[PDB]
C-alpha cells in the first residue's frame, strides 16, 4: 500500500493507506486527530501540504491552480497515488485574500 508520512503538530509517523482511502480517515485510525470540519471538501480546515508525493483530491472544492502546485491538500477528500510526505495543520498557511486586500 501507498505509505504515508504524516508530520503533525504532536509528531510524525509513517502508515498504510489504501488507493481509496482518505488521508484523513487513514489518520484518525492511525490515532491522529486532524483538523476538519465539513468533511466534504467545502472548507479549508483539514488543510495539508505535500512536502512529497501526489493526492487525488479531485473533490476538492477550495482550491486554486496557484495553491495546488504550492502543495496544498483538503485532506478529507484527498486519495494518496504515492508514497507521500504531508504536513498536517496547515491552513495558516494559506492566505486569507480578498477583493480589499490587495498586497500593494
Ligand atoms: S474538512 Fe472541510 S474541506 Fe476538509
Amino acid at each position: 500500500m501507498f505509505k504515508v508520512t504524516f508530520k503533525t503538530p504532536k509528531g510524525e509517523k509513517t502508515i498504510d493507506v489504501e488507493a481509496d482511502k482518505y488521508l484523513l480517515d487513514a489518520a484518525e485510525e492511525a490515532g491522529m486527530d486532524l483538523p476538519y470540519s465539513c468533511r466534504s471538501g467545502g472548507c479549508s480546515t483539514c488543510c495539508g501540504k505535500l512536502e512529497s508525493g501526489t493526492v487525488d483530491q479531485s473533490d476538492q472544492n477550495m482550491l486554486d491552480e496557484d495553491q495546488l502546485k504550492q502543495g496544498f491538500v483538503l485532506t478529507c477528500v484527498a486519495y494518496p497515488t504515492s508514497d507521500i510526505v504531508i504536513l498536517t495543520d496547515q491552513e495558516s498557511k494559506l492566505p486569507i485574500g480578498g477583493s480589499e486586500n490587495l498586497y500593494f
